[PDB]
């Protein structure tokens, strides 16, 4: 009944020296399939620029900018994780609204499957760190 479920449970610090940086654990939930990515925000931000491109209706959503205050302080990581997850959650709620749509509402009995989505967009395919 609700055929995408997504949520960014933790972010993890990966590289070292400055070139450290965060990235956030996306599990992503298709039918009864399950898998993981690790995702930083850059990579959300070109994927939105990418898309709305493609499909007009997601300039119809906010995507979270990156903060001037502390990408030192771990509360401002915090807040971008709740931020990327609810954005996540609005992108497949308008992709599966929207007709022209791969991922639309009327394949929800026919295709789409991890298939739909790993295509659909390179940004949920399993990659290397990535796993299922």
């Amino acid at each position: 009944s609700d055929p995408i479920k997504i949520s960014i449970p933790r972010y993890v610090l990966c590289g070292q020296g400055k070139d450290a940086h965060f990235e956030f654990e996306v599990k992503i939930t298709v039918l009864d399939e399950t898998w993981t990515v690790f995702r930083r925000y850059s990579r959300f931000r070109e994927m939105h620029k990418t898309l709305k491109l493609k499909y007009a209706e997601l300039a119809a959503l906010e995507f979270p900018p990156k903060k001037l205050f502390g990408n030192k302080d771990e509360r401002v990581i915090a807040e971008r994780r709740s931020h990327l997850e609810k954005y996540l959650r609005d992108f497949f709620s308008v992709m599966l609204q929207s007709a022209t749509s791969p991922l639309h509402i009327n394949k929800v009995g026919l295709t789409l499957s991890k298939h739909t989505i790993c295509e659909f967009s390179p940004f949920f395919k399993k990659g290397v760190f990535d796993y299922s």
